[PDB]
């Protein structure tokens, strides 16, 4: 208890009431004493015991059975009865493709932390449950990236490898994203490329990678099956859609070389479902506009770019009360997005994209009865209060099917 | 209940926050349902058994705080206080209390990002006040002195202390500074949409209109739980700034001004399990407070059509960004207004970095310092300000400034 929650929106008064957050399963790291709700991550070969696992696995079938309006039947009590008998007989089970399909979207409807998830339904499964090798891990990526991207009109899809066994024979990708540019610290103590890819930059070229030392270098692909030492891949190159950006007035634009890939695509979170553990789970959508045009550019820790088109703006930047980063953070992400649509590439502006989570995130109140939400990942990074997320109370709790973080391979890996 | 840790993600500094221990308000948050987007997350006066605690405690950090803890006054200041709640079912604050308790407030407000200068307060004693007059008397001074004619000064003013529920202080008005809002014949609103409700309780009492667009309202005082009286703030105290734009010329066409006073009148302080329903409390503006929020809202003056019309901006699609542009423009006029006018105010950017500086400050002499990441990002172009990947606990600490019901709703008139 208590049965209700109300969340109220202080732009619209519109007021809604929360039943789901009683099936929340997962501490938030909270007490009534301490919140950590701006904690970016709260909370070994060590894997489930037959005890831990019948619990998670009969809630998630019975949710299941829920589902598809079959709670009870005979179908409901044999799948029981077999998954029970798997735990038993093997200490783990394993999922029928529709539980796996429906686990992953449910994955995603209840991350709290996504604000596209009105589109959760609507999620390409690939199941590579059969994978052994790092070369089959790269030709179910590849098939992943070709499909999803689709020429431009992209599509949402996750491809889910092997769960967890013993700890001890992982499926990992390596990279953090499927697609992302590599960074290069110089002597010098500068960073050509990617700032926030420093490090795994240096594995791939301790792997064997031939860096060209460019400021927009695909990372290739460090993928590990099975347990075993991970092993090098380049993309086909003409499987990674880029977008030039440049500027619909600023004829300069362009001079400054910009460029970014089409196609955001997660690697390294654990996908769990019913106390299974996919370690290796890549999922893609895509881009809100400021993921690019405010984070990737304008960080500090990353392209850093406010400083010279304020410069090609010509702003007063001795002060910061003349706002000459606000202005120029605003151009480079108008830039962004008519450079997007006019490549017709798939990309959605923080408008349109707060304003669609609004409508999902009642629908779901409605049909569901709550959406965990993550306030402050919900919010854009630029302009928050001029969109509807920013007056909209939200509650945050853990449902599970969910996406967690997991560490990082190579401070766990034992080398062989 | 280990020492905790936060990390900024932009600098990779991380501090050690110890003081979390000491806290015992509730935050509404559980092990399963965070609640830190909530706004108001969950007789009202506590009997005497409940209130010595809560004034223990309180002299006994008050002394800590002095450091004199255990010492013979501290001994006897705790009979003293002990001895008062038994006759008379309360306590009386020293003014050394009374200005350590309410500086202690400030500095334990987590959703405040100007805590800074929580030191720098002028703490007016108004405890002898018993009628709206004299409320009215005070309130004038609170305004004058911390106007000080452009070179805004923090202050407070603290009316009698509850005692039973029915003798209770209020300013009705959620800031003693706001300008009118009225209801229009077509629907629409003049004015600020904030306080028509408020605006129509001023009129209902005899306030006669202006039904102009900047009408500052006039104070409503409720002393010792009486009906309220109005009160008209003499003109040459209400200091506003006229918005124009430092390249646009058109800008001052849009008739736009404000006040340069934000002093928030509504909320209750609470020090050592007393409760002060009138804390007129003022400092000065950040920037984005009048030119995001203000200005902005839906809710609100709602001017961002009008200037991004007057900018020659494309407006059918969101994704032309029209409303960042215009926003970023409409704060910009502010500030070069304020400072052209040398009225105190703060940008965001040097606030947000004051507001760091302070947490370090805060972590280093004592051991932490509860924050409201929600509030403390300021709600525009926040990734490019330090507090974005700033990581931050909300814990709750007394002395506080807490909410309180609506006075309309409680007060029954005689
Ligand atoms: C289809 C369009 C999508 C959009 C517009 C979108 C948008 C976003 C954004 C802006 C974030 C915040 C990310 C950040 O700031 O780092 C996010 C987070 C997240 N998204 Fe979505 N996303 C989409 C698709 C998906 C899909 C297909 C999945 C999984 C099947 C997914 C799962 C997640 C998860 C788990 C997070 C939390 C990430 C973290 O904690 O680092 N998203 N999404
Ligand atoms: C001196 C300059 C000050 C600045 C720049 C400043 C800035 C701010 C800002 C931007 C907020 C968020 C306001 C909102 O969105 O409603 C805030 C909230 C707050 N401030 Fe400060 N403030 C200042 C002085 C003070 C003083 C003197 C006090 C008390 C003695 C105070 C106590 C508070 C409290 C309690 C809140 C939370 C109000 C609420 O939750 O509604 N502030 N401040
Ligand atoms: C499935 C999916 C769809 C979408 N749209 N976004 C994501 C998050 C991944 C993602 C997020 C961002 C924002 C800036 C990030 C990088 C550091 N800061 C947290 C930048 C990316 F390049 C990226 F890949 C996942
Ligand atoms: C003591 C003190 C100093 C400073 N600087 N700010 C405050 C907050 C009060 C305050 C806050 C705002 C923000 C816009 C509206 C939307 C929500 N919020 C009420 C608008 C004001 F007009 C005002 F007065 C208090
Ligand atoms: C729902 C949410 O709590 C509400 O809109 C808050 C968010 N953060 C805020 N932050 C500030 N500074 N001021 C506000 O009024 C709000 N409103
Ligand atoms: C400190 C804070 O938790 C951290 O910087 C968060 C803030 N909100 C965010 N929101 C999104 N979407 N992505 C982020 O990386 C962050 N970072
Ligand atoms: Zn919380």
């Amino acid at each position: 208890c208590p049965r209700f929650l109300k969340v109220k929106n202080w732009e619209t008064e519109v007021v809604l009431t929360d039943t789901l957050h009683l099936k929340s399963t997962l501490e938030t790291g909270c007490t009534e004493y301490i919140c950590m709700g701006s904690i970016m991550h709260p909370s070994p070969e060590d894997v489930a015991t037959k005890d831990q696992l019948f619990p998670l696995a009969k809630e998630f079938i019975d949710q299941y059975y829920s589902s598809i309006k079959r709670f009870g039947s005979k179908a409901h009590m044999e799948r029981l009865e077999e998954v029970n008998k798997e735990i038993d007989t093997t200490s783990t089970y394993q999922l029928k493709d529709t539980e796996l399909i429906y686990g992953a979207k449910h994955a995603w409807r209840n991350a709290s932390r996504c604000v596209g998830r009105i589109q959760w339904s609507k999620l390409q499964v690939f199941d590579a449950r059969d994978c052994t090798t790092a070369h089959g891990m790269f030709n179910y990526i590849c098939n992943h990236v070709k499909y999803a991207t689709n020429k431009g009109n992209l599509r949402s899809a996750i491809t889910i490898f092997p769960q967890r066994t013993d700890g001890k024979h992982d499926f990992r990708v390596w990279n953090s994203q499927l697609i992302r540019y590599a960074g290069y610290k110089q002597p010098d103590g500068s960073t050509l490329g990617d700032p926030a890819n420093v490090q795994f930059t240096e594995i791939c070229i301790q792997q064997g990678w031939k860096p060209p030392r460019g400021r927009f270098d695909v990372l290739p692909l460090l993928l590990q099956a099975n347990g075993n030492d991970p092993e090098l891949f380049q993309i086909p190159p003409e499987l990674v859609l880029e977008v030039p950006i440049r500027h619909p007035k600023f004829e300069w634009f362009k001079d400054l070389g910009l460029k970014w890939y089409g196609l955001p695509a997660v690697s390294n979170m654990l996908l769990e479902i019913g106390g299974l553990e996919f370690s290796a789970c890549p999922f893609s959508g895509w881009y809100m506009g400021t993921e690019i045009g405010v984070r990737d550019y304008c960080d500090n820790s990353r392209y850093n770019i406010l400083e010279e088109v304020a410069k090609k703006m010509n702003l007063d930047m001795r002060k910061t009360s003349s706002l000459w980063k606000d202005q120029a953070l605003v151009e480079i992400n108008i830039a962004v997005l008519y450079s997007f649509q006019s490549d017709k590439v798939t990309i959605v502006d923080h408008h349109s994209a707060t304003e669609s989570f609004i409508k999902h995130m009642e629908n779901e109140y409605r049909c569901r009865g709550g959406c965990p939400a993550d306030w402050v990942w919900i919010v854009p990074p630029m302009s928050g209060s001029i969109t509807p997320v920013f007056h909209q109370e939200m509650l945050n709790y853990r449902l599970t099917p969910s996406f967690e973080y997991q560490p990082d391979p190579w401070n766990t890996h034992v080398w062989k």
